[PDB]
């Protein structure tokens, strides 16, 4: 599968990220069992990435593009849109489905 977007709280319903814009988000990443492996909130610093530059996994590129500014949403991402068969040594296992809690704070 790809990425499933499930809303948590609504944004403005009008402003969606376009390619080349910088997305400013807070996020929490969990394995399918619910174990947290990464979180910008624990660092108290939002995470920024430019859409369309492949600085993030494909599930983020296609999932955050479907969010409006101010929205919080749950992204469920299958391994092909994620870290794949390889996974990531010591953090992400092989063939992992990942769940992200993502809040799109603003676009720059």
């Amino acid at each position: 599968m790809g990425v499933q977007v499930e809303t948590i709280s609504p944004g403005d319903g009008r402003t969606f990220p376009k390619r080349g814009q910088t997305c400013v988000v807070h996020y929490t990443g969990m394995l399918e069992d619910g174990k947290k492996f990464d979180s910008s909130r624990d660092r108290n610093k939002p995470f920024k990435f430019m859409l369309g530059k492949q600085e993030v996994i494909r599930g983020w590129e296609e999932g955050v593009a479907q969010m409006s500014v101010g929205q919080r949403a749950k992204l469920t991402i299958s391994p092909d849109y994620a870290y794949g068969a390889t996974g990531h040594p010591g953090i992400i296992p092989p063939h992992a489905t990942l769940v992200f809690d993502v809040e799109l704070l603003k676009l720059e």
